[PDB]
């Protein structure tokens, strides 16, 4: 149950913001060499991007756990899977982070601290929907954002969480 | 180029496979505790197959090189990404091996083979598509199987391999 305006998409309104943010990037004049993609909800948005900039996907999971801390307990981000050790193939190359929301920046913040530990040239970051709302996180200094789309903080109805995919397709017209 | 029938599906088209793949892991009655998607072309039908299974994703990426042995040059399957080392979580747990096409089974015998290396309960595997031909490579006995739909020798055209989806989407209908 959420409290705000929904919007619903279809596979197709996705891969043409993709399209759109791959150009975006390739207008920046960087050239990246791989992807590291953020799953979960990271993956489709990865490989529709790989249509149009034709680099290699990398992955990290991460994902939130109940943590207790002094007496309290919230969600935190932690690692799933990462890449241990950074293969040598990307030493010293340029790579494109990749997921699906900029809603918190939580885990945003987590995995790009985390990455700048290694040993890449530019780290910089795609998000397909960027949430205008309030940030918990901070995105570091000098890595290049792009976002496909800008949205209201509405909650997002993806169609790879639809039970009912004509259900779905139903109230992703119904809202245009 | 290629020489024989061609198909093209829509996003939607795939979507209700997985739907249906769901369901027949889940009538043949192992829970599976993981997924284990073989990027670049598991990572869609992973997250997609994640809607009904509810179970995290882990994630391998393998590819081909050109490798030059005895006088003799052909492409080889490798690893680009890999579980190093399988997190102790999945240990002793039943893992469900996922990719987009059983072509020629090169890739899948390749994976299976490292993947029984460890130390997993079951060890699955589904596929979106499953082409009826000559395979080159076999599936290690054991391992539970099970496609979305069974294809002919056909080139499959994939909607995350659209530049034009509009086209890609007509191609599709013009198929049905
Ligand atoms: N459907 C939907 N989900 C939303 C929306 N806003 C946030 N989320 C989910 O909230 C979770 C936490 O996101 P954040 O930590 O805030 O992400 P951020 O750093 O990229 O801004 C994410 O899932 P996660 O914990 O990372 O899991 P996974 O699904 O990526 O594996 C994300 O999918 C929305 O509008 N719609
Ligand atoms: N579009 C399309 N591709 C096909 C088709 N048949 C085979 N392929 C591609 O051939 C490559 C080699 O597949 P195989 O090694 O035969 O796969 P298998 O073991 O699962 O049968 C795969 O890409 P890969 O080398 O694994 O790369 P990636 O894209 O998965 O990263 C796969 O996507 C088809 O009908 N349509
Ligand atoms: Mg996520
Ligand atoms: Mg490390
Ligand atoms: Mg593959
Ligand atoms: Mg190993």
């Amino acid at each position: 149950h959420h409290m705000k305006q929904k919007i619903w998409y279809t596979y197709d309104d996705i891969h043409r913001v993709i399209k759109a943010l791959a150009e975006k990037i390739r207008n920046a004049g960087v050239k990246y060499d791989a992807m590291i993609a953020i799953g979960g909800g990271g993956f489709i948005p990865a490989r529709m991007l790989r249509c149009f900039l034709e680099i290699p996907i990398y992955a990290v999971t991460t994902a939130y756990y109940d943590s207790d801390n002094e007496g309290q307990v919230t969600e935190e981000v932690k690692k799933v899977q990462w890449l241990d050790p950074v293969p040598e193939v990307l030493r010293g190359k340029n790579v494109l982070v990749v997921d699906e929301v900029d809603d918190s920046r939580v885990t945003m913040e987590f995995c790009l601290k985390e990455l700048l530990k290694e040993d890449f040239d530019t780290v910089g970051v795609a998000v397909l929907h960027e949430k205008i709302k309030a940030k918990a996180g901070k995105i570091p200094e000098g890595i290049p954002y792009f976002s496909g789309i800008t949205v209201e903080d509405w909650w997002i109805n993806y169609p790879w969480d639809a039970l009912d995919i004509d259900e779905h397709n139903r109230l992703a017209e119904a809202g245009r």
